[PDB]
C-alpha cells in the first residue's frame, strides 16, 4: 500500500532512485531492493534504469526527477566513488532544498572524519542534520529500519 504516482501532480515513474556505490552492491541487491521491491515499490537504479548515448550526471539527474523520493547510501565508499556527481551538481543547482524531504539519507557505515575531503560542504552540511537512518548492526532494531525508510519514501513531500 504505497503512494500512486497517478494521484500525484508531477509525471513521476518511480518511487526512489537509490544512488549508491557499487562496492555496496551486495547489501543494495540482496537487502535494500528486496525490501522496497517485494512491497510493490518502482525504483530507479543506479545503472539498471541508465540509459545509452547519455553521460552518467544525465542518468543520475533523468533518475531524480522521474522519481518522488532520492535515496542516497551513505558509507566509506560512497563518498569516495559517488559523492563527487553531488557535490558538483549541487554547486550549481538547487536539487533538493534545504528542509525539503525529497532526499532520504542511509547511513549504511560509519564514515570517518578523515576520509571527508574538506571541499565536499554540501556533504557535511546534509550529515549535520542528523536525520539519516542508520543501518542497524543488531538484527532486532532492523524491523525499525525497514519500517522507517518505507515510511520516508511513502511521506507526503515539503510543501
Amino acid at each position: 500500500s504505497n503512494i500512486p504516482l497517478e494521484e500525484l501532480q508531477r509525471n513521476l515513474q518511480f518511487h526512489a532512485f537509490i544512488s549508491y556505490s557499487g562496492h555496496d552492491s551486495f547489501w543494495v541487491k540482496n537487502e535494500l531492493l528486496p525490501n522496497l521491491e517485494k512491497e510493490g515499490m518502482q525504483i530507479c537504479l543506479h545503472e539498471r534504469n541508465f540509459v545509452p548515448g547519455k553521460s552518467i550526471v544525465e542518468n543520475i539527474i533523468t533518475c531524480i526527477e522521474k522519481s518522488y523520493k532520492s535515496i542516497f547510501v551513505l558509507s566509506p565508499n560512497f563518498v569516495q566513488s559517488e559523492w563527487c556527481h553531488y557535490e558538483l551538481y549541487f554547486a550549481h543547482h538547487n536539487l533538493f532544498h534545504e528542509g525539503s524531504n525529497s532526499l532520504i539519507l542511509i547511513l549504511l557505515e560509519p564514515i570517518p572524519q578523515y576520509s571527508i575531503p574538506s571541499s565536499y560542504h554540501k556533504l557535511k552540511s546534509l550529515m549535520a542534520r542528523r536525520t539519516y537512518l542508520e543501518w542497524p548492526k543488531e538484527k532486532s532494531k532492523r524491523g525499525l529500519f525497514w519500517a522507517n525508510l518505507r515510511a520516508a519514501i511513502n511521506i507526503k513531500l515539503t510543501e
